[PDB]
């Protein structure tokens, strides 16, 4: 993948701020990308937008979005924001989440399961369907879905997670259907990568034996760019 | 399949029992012997299929309310304590109930509809099988039953919130599948196209007489609650394989 594959290219990233979020940013960013941040926090998306900035010369912007909290009217209203400055956008991540509680269907909390939901399913539903506007003005639109292996196949205690990866799942698969020559819609699993949501998930799995979301970033940037133009309604592991 | 004494001295709870296929499920597994739960939200629905259960078995089934909508923790666990005070255990649970919500663009599902959608049918039915699994757990071979659509195993154009709701619900069932290996059977039923109301809502111009009713579609609904199936988990079944 040559270092201009995403030049004059608007790509949109959620948490942005940690994580692979972070790295998708910095990435799609150093081949060329006009970056645009969401995430919840002011403080952690300035730092981020600053580490760009000082990494490839252009501060990106970020936006303010809790997804826990935010309505459709609010969700809208960041897509009126957004076309102050964008006439479009090229690309969409999906990649804020929340894990929730890992235990026994018995022990899962309600109310942490009802913010699961809320996060990886309806605010990201809500906020997709604020955007599509914006990525149907591009050339190529690439609306991309985080899932999860558990998103395929349910193993016991993931409870809450592993139900809005697969509710995730269906939802890529709905709207691919719908886009189909339109926009490119898919999902990434990117498995087990060097994140604090992982090692909350695995306490003991020792982390520098795991690719970092750097190392995983290859996937993340054929989705975004030409050669996958032909691509939609399908799930890549970024680990097979 | 079966036979007429098969759910002989089996309790099934139905949730969705007062309309289409739960109303159904609950009359048929009554007429094989069981001693049926009915739950739903509308008193009147309820007593009418009580009624009607009785006058054909001899036997007056429970129905208890439970708005899937509006529930808490709390609520779902008080039901329990309910059930548990008459009830020696449960050897079967048909999650049946289910909303809807809007069929159209994903560009024009309603937020709110939505977010009923996923309470109703992935929520609710959560925290519902939760406050029972414990007196599941007390059978010899308990049966756990979701229904699904086959859009909760692919995605199609206009299914928004019911689809991602059904996935979902796959979703779940393996896992609670996984944890209850050897425990309990946890497995999901595909009815198919079936004649109800909610069917109707979807495709309003098909003609409902060349569709199967829900009775068309017991077997299946059946084998699962009973011994022919007990070895069987973590899998989704089509009423109708076509
Ligand atoms: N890391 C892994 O091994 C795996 C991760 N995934 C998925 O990858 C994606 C990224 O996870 P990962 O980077 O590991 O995890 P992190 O927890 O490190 O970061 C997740 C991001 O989501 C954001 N976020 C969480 N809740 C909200 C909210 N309510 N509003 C706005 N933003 C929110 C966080 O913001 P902030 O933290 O700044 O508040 C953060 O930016 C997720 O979809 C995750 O489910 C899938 C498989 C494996
Ligand atoms: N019919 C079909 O072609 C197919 C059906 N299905 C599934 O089969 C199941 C049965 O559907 P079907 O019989 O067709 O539908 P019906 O609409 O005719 O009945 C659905 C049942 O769920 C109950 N229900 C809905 N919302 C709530 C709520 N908030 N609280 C408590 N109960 C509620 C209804 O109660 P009430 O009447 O009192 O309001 C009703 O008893 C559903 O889960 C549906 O998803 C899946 C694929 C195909």
């Amino acid at each position: 993948p040559k270092q201009d594959l995403l030049n004059d290219r608007i790509i949109l990233v959620t948490g942005a701020s940690d994580g692979i979020g972070r790295e998708a940013a910095m990435t799609y960013a150093r081949y060329g990308a006009t970056v645009i941040l969401l995430g919840r926090n002011e403080e952690k998306l300035r730092q981020v937008a600053s580490h760009i900035n000082e990494e490839t010369g252009r501060q990106p912007q970020w936006f303010i979005l809790d997804l826990l909290t935010c309505t459709s009217e609010d969700c809208q209203q960041l897509a009126q924001r957004i076309a102050v400055n964008y006439p479009r956008l090229d690309g969409v991540l999906h990649n804020a989440g929340l894990l929730g509680d890992v235990c026994p269907m018995s022990e899962q909390d309600p109310q942490v399961w009802q913010d699961v939901m809320q996060v990886n399913v309806n605010a990201t539903f809500m906020l997709t369907q604020a955007l599509l506007p914006l990525l149907l003005k591009s050339d190529a639109g690439s609306l991309v879905f985080t899932s999860s292996s558990v998103g395929r196949q349910g193993r016991a205690n993931w409870g809450a997670y592993a139900a809005s990866k697969f509710a995730t799942e269906g939802m890529m698969q709905v709207l691919a259907d719908e886009y189909q020559q339109r926009l490119r819609v898919n999902c990434i699993n990117p498995g087990g990568t060097r994140t604090a949501m992982r090692a909350s998930a695995f306490p003991t799995e020792d982390p520098q034996k795991l690719k970092t979301p750097a190392d995983i970033m290859p996937l993340y940037l054929w989705l975004m760019g030409d050669d996958s133009r032909r691509k939609t309604g399908m799930t890549f592991d970024a680990q097979p």
